[PDB]
């Protein structure tokens, strides 16, 4: 149950720029090489969106309480409240507009690191359950491998 909950959002943010020359085209098949959450490492995935933006590592306390989410990959420029286009810096405090999971939307987040890269939204087949996780947000270009 907790697998789909950690990839529980389905709305694409406004003003998000689709990638001009992504390494992995939309509709292409990739392998996820990162361990953000259980069931993703080495999973079969399909690219459903590719965008040129700034990806941030963030730390925040969920709005519903419980343990602090430490160094979470990723929230993007377009998911930070009132951010506009100015790049956020390490240590900056912000309000998250992202709702990837329960307690994230409206949380006070600290910016841990930032990077301009291509970020991908992907469908993937969980390696632990075998269930199709839809439009998971997000994985950067360097966390994907060509199928």
């Amino acid at each position: 149950h907790e697998e789909m909950d950690h990839s529980g959002s389905a709305d694409v943010p406004e003003g998000l720029q689709e990638s001009k020359n992504p390494k992995y085209k939309v509709g292409s098949q990739v392998i996820i090489n990162t361990s953000h959450m259980k069931g993703m490492k080495g999973a079969e995935a399909t690219v459903t969106g590719a965008y040129d933006t700034t990806a941030y590592v963030v730390s925040y306390t969920p709005t519903n309480g419980g343990q602090r989410v430490d160094h979470h990959k990723w929230v993007i420029q377009e998911e930070i409240k009132d951010a506009g286009d100015k790049t956020l810096q390490p240590g900056d405090q912000v309000i998250l507009e992202a709702s990837h999971m329960k307690g994230m939307k409206g949380a006070t987040a600290e910016i841990d690191s930032a990077e301009k890269t291509t970020v991908y939204m992907v469908d993937y087949t969980s390696t632990t359950s075998g269930e199709k996780v839809k439009n998971h947000k997000w994985v950067t270009e360097d966390e994907l491998s060509a199928k």
